[PDB]
């Protein structure tokens, strides 16, 4: 695939190998409090996730993932702008090089400190993930700006497994963890259809933005900023930051459920 964050293979240049890159409903974007529409049909968005459910974490290079069984309907999404229920697989984060500029989604032109996604796939459309991936209803993210102050202790379990996976390909068994315990209070959402922020870029995500942000210390993003991309044994080259720019809305409306 090689593609990364680095001036050579970054946001900038990944038009060159998947032209979808310049699509018309490319993802993160700017969010303009004064151009969402209230949106009356857009139900309370409810969660419900068995921790029995969470398997392993895994250095994927660019990042970090959280990894459930998807094998049942044990932990699903269902509610907001949906029909049907949506499966969960995944949760990981994005960060800057900085402690005050790494979320991907911006309000207001503002940009946040790091960013959670929760993801899920439509298990009452499709038979498994890989197919679900490239298609426009094929998964729903939850995305929960973070920004910078009193240190949260709910983010604990996630760092201390962060050891065991230093380098690119390392995984460990990560289990009995609910991730709605790192959502915000109020579940209030703004809502737009967008894509994958990462290659290969599909067009296939319905967002389900968190009007209310969680905190993270600056040492709790110092220590996501600390692993590494290389495979274990190489020289040293640190996962400084994974955040895409945001992309032109192209006439996209911003719905909210407020
Ligand atoms: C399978 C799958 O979800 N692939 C992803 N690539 N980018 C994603 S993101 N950052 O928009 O959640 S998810
Ligand atoms: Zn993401």
């Amino acid at each position: 695939p090689d593609w990364g964050y680095d001036d050579k293979n970054g946001p900038e240049q990944w038009s060159k190998l998947y032209p979808i890159a310049n699509g018309n409903n490319q993802s993160p974007v700017d969010i303009k409090t004064s151009e969402t529409k209230h949106d009356t049909s857009l139900k309370p968005i409810s969660v419900s996730y068995n921790p029995a459910t969470a398997k392993e974490i895994i250095n994927v290079g660019h990042s970090f993932h959280v990894n459930f069984e998807d094998n049942d309907n044990r932990s699903v999404l269902k509610g907001g702008p949906f029909s049907d229920s949506y499966r969960l697989f995944q949760f990981h984060f994005h960060w800057g090089s900085t402690n005050e500029h790494g979320s991907e989604h911006t309000v207001d032109g503002v940009k946040y400190s790091a960013e959670l996604h929760v993801a899920h796939w439509n298990s009452a459309k499709y038979s498994s993930l890989a197919e679900a991936a490239s298609k426009a209803d094929g998964l729903a993210v939850i995305g929960v700006l973070m920004k910078v102050g009193e240190a949260n202790p709910k983010l604990q379990k996630v760092l201390d497994a962060l050891q065991a996976i230093k380098t690119k390909g390392k995984r460990a068994p990560f289990t009995n963890f609910d991730p709605s315990t790192l959502l915000p209070s109020s579940l209030d959402f703004w809502t737009y259809p967008g894509s994958l922020t990462h290659p290969p870029l599909y067009e296939s995500v319905t967002w389900i933005i968190c009007k209310e942000s969680i905190s993270v210390s600056s040492e709790q993003l110092a220590q996501f900023r600390s692993l590494l991309s290389n495979v274990e044994g190489d020289n040293a080259v640190p996962m400084q930051h994974n955040n895409r720019p945001t992309q032109p809305l192209k006439g996209r409306t911003v719905r909210a459920s407020f």
